[PDB]
């Protein structure tokens, strides 16, 4: 296979549906590499877990957290690092209200060379437990030899959107690091980097984040194919934002436009949108908490009663993974009979404009709260015109795509409900034996 997209392991399913994937001390292992130094960029940090996540021989080695937390959050993070003396602490600025540092991402230095993880799992003990995750891992980039000039870059543009995305940050410990991505040679990456950080974007800046970056990947680096309009969009993600009234405000306005994009030239494609229901988050290995990781509010929800038409039960008989709630945020294209896929990106974006981005001043700007990453599958890239989907997740001519839940998807029966974080479950226990009482 050449993607490198794996999940997490998962406590409770049989081995064949954990072989292939990868728990966190699987990426830290000396297998992957001699750790010199390492940046984890994350929303959630656990640090003390997180420590002994890292070979015994590799505690020691200099790591960068790279949060968003302000004031009292702030302070209980620097209170959890303090006992270790090799760690260090970055505040990414959130200069827009109500945003936040989504970014799942670790930056890993070798002796032998430099790896990229971009990933959705928070760095605490139970996003890594009991949960279906994503994870992709970069090749091991080679140093590039001192006095030799060359630029390391990919065809995707990986290495200089990378930097970009850091320099973003304005943040002296981040310097450090892309001084080290500009010695690495980055030119084996096949994939494209999409992320979002936050400000007012206009002109040329319009497209480098958000949905407009996606749009503008796919008009540039996919193609349009006859009836592309019976080719589906399908989201899948672990909460939901605040979308307006109606459809048309944002989600099939600009949101289900960006898309539905592919190739240079000028609706009814289905919409797809797959959310754990509450029978989904009643009956999972974790039972009820596990939606305190689905953070639907019923504040947001009773607001946008118009959404929860499109929504798909979470089934993922594909990799055994039906009982295991997703974190995992992914969005695609597939064919009318979900045989193929035009692209795939797997992400740490939400459905949510905070994190996508929300046109403004007329359509002339792009308006983003959040950090996210994500990276983005597209078949030019591999020399193809589309993925054939994998029957199996972990089964097996490897030029077919692992999508890790079940197509199609399944729509919510009429007695289904949303998971919605902060009501009471009280009709019928989980698989612990509990309710739910906010
Ligand atoms: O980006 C992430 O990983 C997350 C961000 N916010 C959350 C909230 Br608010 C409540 C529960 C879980 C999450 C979460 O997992």
């Amino acid at each position: 296979n050449p993607f490198q997209f794996y999940l997490t392991r998962v406590s409770g399913v049989k081995p064949k549906y954990n072989s292939g994937a990868l728990h966190i001390k699987d990426i830290l292992s000396p297998l992957f590499g001699t750790l010199v130094s390492s940046a984890q960029f994350n929303y959630c940090f656990d640090v003390d877990w997180l420590v002994k996540q890292y070979p015994p021989e590799f505690r020691k080695k200099p790591i960068l957290l790279v949060h968003g937390d302000k004031r009292e959050a702030k302070a209980h993070l620097h209170a959890q690092a303090k006992p270790y003396e090799n760690i260090s602490l970055c505040q990414a600025k959130l200069d827009i209200a109500f945003g936040t540092h989504h970014t799942k991402m670790m930056l890993l230095l070798y002796e032998e060379g430099l790896r990229v993880v971009i990933h959705t799992s928070n760095l605490i003990h139970a996003d890594w437990h009991q949960k279906t995750q994503g994870i992709w891992l970069s090749p091991l980039y080679p140093r590039i030899a001192d006095g030799t000039h060359k630029s390391g870059e990919s065809p995707t543009h990986f290495k200089a959107d990378l930097i970009s995305y850091l320099m973003a940050y304005n943040a002296p410990s981040l310097k450090e690091w892309i001084d080290v991505i500009h010695k690495h040679d980055l030119s084996e990456t096949n994939v494209y980097l999409i992320g979002s950080t936050p400000g007012r974007f206009q002109g040329s800046q319009k497209d480098n984040w958000g949905h407009f970056r996606l749009k503008k990947l796919l008009k540039d680096h996919a193609s349009s194919m006859p009836n592309a309009e019976s080719w589906p969009v399908v989201g899948q993600f672990s909460s939901v934002g605040s979308l307006g009234a109606d459809e048309s405000k944002w989600l099939c306005s600009e949101f289900k436009e960006s898309m539905l994009t592919l190739g240079k030239e000028s609706s009814s494609v289905p919409l797809y949108l797959i959310y754990p229901s509450v029978e989904n988050v009643r009956t999972s290995l974790e039972g009820y908490p596990a939606g305190g990781s689905l953070p639907y509010s019923i504040q947001t929800a009773e607001k946008q009663n118009w959404l929860h038409s499109y929504f798909h039960k979470w089934s993922a008989e594909t990799s055994g993974r039906s009982n295991a709630m997703p974190h995992i945020k992914t969005y695609m294209r597939p064919s009318p009979d979900f045989s193929k896929i035009a692209w795939f990106l797997v992400t740490s974006a939400n459905l949510s404009k905070a994190a996508w981005g929300a046109l403004e001043k007329n359509g002339t700007q792009l308006m983003i709260r959040s950090y996210e990453l994500g990276v983005l599958f597209l078949p030019s890239a591999f020399g193809l015109d589309s993925f054939k989907v994998k029957q199996k997740f972990f089964a097996g001519p490897m030029a077919t795509f692992p999508v890790p839940y079940d197509l199609p998807p399944e729509l919510y029966g009429s007695k289904d409900r949303p998971w919605i974080w902060n009501i009471p479950y009280v009709k019928a226990p989980d698989t612990h034996g509990n309710m739910w009482v906010p």
